[PDB]
């Protein structure tokens, strides 16, 4: 498991693999990601932070953008309230064990030269290309605002201004990332993580859809959320419980169940688990119990560090 | 002819007349207009500058924006070349007899607080409203740029930042102006001048359509441009020669013609001229001769001041 495959583990795509290999050669290399401040930090965020921790462990300097101005452009409210939530998110990201530089976007995204470059990019980005890149990001609006098409080019320029070698994000960021690769003089290596399914299976996990496990949920809340979740026997695709087993749990994995249902089960890889699940050797109730208890233990240190403040 | 009707003469609309009357009450009041720098200054510009001269004569302080950044957003090239053309335009506007403050937009349109307010406005302006306001302004593009929708909200904010009581422009600016009236806390009085017809009658006069008389055209060039112009007998609407008689000439007007065509004609108002033209008492050839020679004399001082530099 070289550093490449360590970075590559559980990503949806790397754009591009050859470029990432060149970047690994450098003594000095930086990786960046941004987050619109969120009232709750959920497993979708945690997935990203894990991936930033991998990069850090491969010798990357990590830059986290607390994207207060992007959230302002995406209709999350007033900058001061956004910035307060930004500060809470940093604490959560630190309680996740991430050592990084944290910057508020508004610290640099309003300088004369940043703005001028945003306007340069606005001359090279068609409205159609801009609106396409925001399809999975833009706040739902029957009357889309001009702010929606400023957003993607400000994120592009952020890549430029921060000078990262690698940009990380969920797959929803990939069209903004493609735009950065076409417009900017230095091509940024782009690493896209999968988009988790919502707990009810009905769509993608979102802080505004209320279908997530938050990293500071109480254990009873974790158990009740898993218990209700979409999780049909033998169905792996779009199954948020299997996604959690694949993305967050440690193997080998011991799955406790009564002797009358086969007794404790040990699986040495998520791949074995998927096999046991597909040919319906492992029942959804037992998968849920094991996933909930392991997730509880995995999230425990984070919830404890956050509760230590009170 | 109070100051109101003097300001109102030969305008298409005043938004609104009651508001303009309130503004006239003030000892201190300012009027503003912007121009994307243009290689040639034509009668469309001159019409506007005349209207600024009226306002000045009514006691307005005049602010002319040399809109280098708007022209940059509207694909007129590089800022330095735009700014050079900006400087030429000022000279022309001064040779027209306008005493005013001249500012390059880029002097203030990149400050942190200006930019932040542009982004505030971008949150309140729908893409559809923004693209509607640019229909008569935007450079022709099969693939419209994001820059096209930044333009109108930057012009709105310019009104705000410069604090004018009155905004002046051609009718094509009216939708941007309407947006300023809805978004800004202080409603700006908007004065819209007519859009001149191109010399060939086929559309509106434009510096990029090459259908204009420039204020520094030589007399032979003026005569040849008038001679070729669209100008059908009895047709007033869309007739650029009548527009010039209405908007630029001084009355009473003596129209020279041979005795065999009726001999010299004196008309005491454009209204008489329109009457003589409609019931086909005045032939297009004689109208053209008179319009060209009077326009030559009217533009003479401007062409001379511009030529004095060489
Ligand atoms: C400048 C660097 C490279 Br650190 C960066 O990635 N900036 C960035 C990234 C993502 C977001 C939010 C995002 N579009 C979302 O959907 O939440 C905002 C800013
Ligand atoms: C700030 C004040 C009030 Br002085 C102003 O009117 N600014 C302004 C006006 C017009 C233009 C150009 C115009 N859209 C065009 O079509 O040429 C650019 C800037």
């Amino acid at each position: 498991m070289d550093e490449f495959e360590m970075i590559k583990r559980n990503t949806s795509e790397i754009i591009s693999e050859e470029e990432l290999r060149e970047v690994l050669k450098k003594d000095e290399k930086s990786a960046g990601i941004g987050f619109e401040p969120s009232g709750k930090i959920h497993l979708g965020h945690y997935l990203q932070i894990k991936k930033m921790i991998d990069l850090q462990n491969a010798g990357f300097d990590i830059i986290i953008e607390l994207a207060d101005l992007h959230a302002y452009l995406n209709q999350k409210g007033e900058l001061d309230e956004i910035r307060k939530i930004g500060d809470y998110n940093k604490k959560v990201f630190e309680a996740m064990g991430l050592k990084a530089k944290y910057v508020y976007g508004s610290e640099f995204q309003l300088d004369k030269d940043y703005t001028l470059n945003v306007y340069r990019l606005a001359l090279k980005t068609t409205l159609k290309r801009a609106r396409r890149s925001m399809e999975l990001i833009a706040r739902e609006d029957e009357n889309p605002k001009v702010a929606e098409v400023i957003y993607p080019i400000m994120q592009v320029n952020g890549c430029h201004y921060l000078g990262v070698d690698v940009a990380v994000g969920g797959m929803e960021q990939r069209k903004i990332h493609m735009l950065a690769r076409e417009l900017l003089p230095k091509k940024v290596v782009c690493i896209h993580n999968p988009v988790l399914t919502g707990l009810d299976g009905e769509g993608k996990m979102s802080s505004s859809k209320g279908n997530f496990i938050a990293v500071d949920d109480s254990p009873e809340e974790i158990r009740a959320k898993i218990k209700k979740a979409y999780c049909p026997a033998g169905v792996v695709e779009g199954n948020p419980i299997m996604e959690i087993a694949k993305y967050f749990l440690e193997y080998p994995l011991t799955i406790k169940r009564p002797e009358k249902f086969g007794g404790d089960l040990t699986v040495n890889s998520y791949e074995e688990l998927e096999s046991l699940f597909k040919n319906k050797e492992l029942h959804p109730m037992d998968l849920k119990n094991a996933v909930a208890e392991e997730l509880i233990k995995i999230l425990e240190p984070i919830r404890k560090r956050l509760l230590e403040h009170h």
